[PDB]
């Protein structure tokens, strides 16, 4: 779990347009694997592989509930792993804010 | 040039690679010659040209001829929107995009 390993696996995960779309779909709340597979014109096993890549990179969490795997966005992990680089290269356009604190 | 969705896709395939992210980070300090970029990595000159051509094709660097030498500049506005719209959409609480001052 070394943070350049975590950056690298996060960048490989968001390299793929299907995986980006799965992450956007999860921003509204937890979705079952079957619901995610229902939204894409590729095979269920191809969606399983995409979801395994996202889970491998810490970008989604998994939970079981009967015969169903439900996926949740891990937005804090994504923000740190991609957002440190992006705010480092684009300091005048992109701000990372992990802090709970607000004005 | 391309639709925003295609500029987004090409930026994400460019920043997929750790050598390309390191090049973009190195360019943060100002324009560098191809040869200087190549000297910052233990990989072949043809491999650095290939990485630079991928960054150029995604609009994340711009190229300039000064006599016989190619110089590269970071295109930070392009990178910020192509990657930052998605990242601020998925992480609204943690990531703020401002294209403007
Ligand atoms: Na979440
Ligand atoms: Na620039």
């Amino acid at each position: 779990a070394l943070p350049a390993d975590e950056e690298a696996s996060a960048f490989r995960a968001v390299a793929d347009p299907t995986r980006r779309q799965i992450l956007e779909d999860l921003r509204g709340g937890e979705l079952a694997a079957g619901e995610i597979a229902g939204r894409f014109p590729i095979s269920a096993p191809s969606i399983s592989r995409h979801l395994g890549v996202l889970k491998g990179a810490g970008l989604v969490t998994e939970r079981r509930d009967a015969n169903r795997i439900l996926y949740s966005l891990a937005e804090e992990r994504l923000a740190l792993c991609v957002g440190r680089f992006l705010s480092a290269v684009c300091p005048e356009q992109i701000v990372l804010r992990t802090t709970k604190w607000r004005s």
